[PDB]
């Protein structure tokens, strides 16, 4: 589904403060990672990134292109293409505990300033 700014804000609530990443940062970073599309798939050769968070199948989750992934998150990648972002968040929380916010490249380029464009009021 195609989510909006504030939908994302609501829905990423359990991520608020985890890793010292605020909700506004994540709204921005998700926007600039998947365009708020929960079914977004990016792939090459090679590797494929899945969902709101563009969680990859090289080390994070398993799929048919890389069934031999380390599968850190202990899950099928395609669980990251439905609307329940509960499992997506638990995996992002693991990406954060081991490689940090810079897995998401949009964070530093696009979401390191003008965080006022990413607020949801009331
Ligand atoms: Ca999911
Ligand atoms: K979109």
């Amino acid at each position: 589904e195609q989510l909006t700014k504030c939908e994302v804000f609501r829905e990423l609530k359990d991520l608020k403060g985890y890793g010292g990443v605020s909700l506004p940062e994540w709204v921005c970073t998700t926007f600039h990672t998947s365009g708020y599309d929960t079914q977004a798939i990016v792939q090459n050769n090679d590797s494929t990134e899945y969902g709101l968070f563009q969680i990859n199948n090289k080390i994070w989750c398993k799929d048919d292109q890389n069934p031999h992934s380390s599968n850190i998150c202990n899950i099928s990648c395609d669980k990251f293409l439905d609307d329940d972002l509960t499992d997506d968040i638990m995996c992002v929380k693991k990406i954060l505990d081991k490689v940090g916010i810079n897995y998401w490249l949009a964070h530093k380029a696009l979401c390191s300033e003008k965080l006022d464009q990413w607020l949801c009021e009331k």
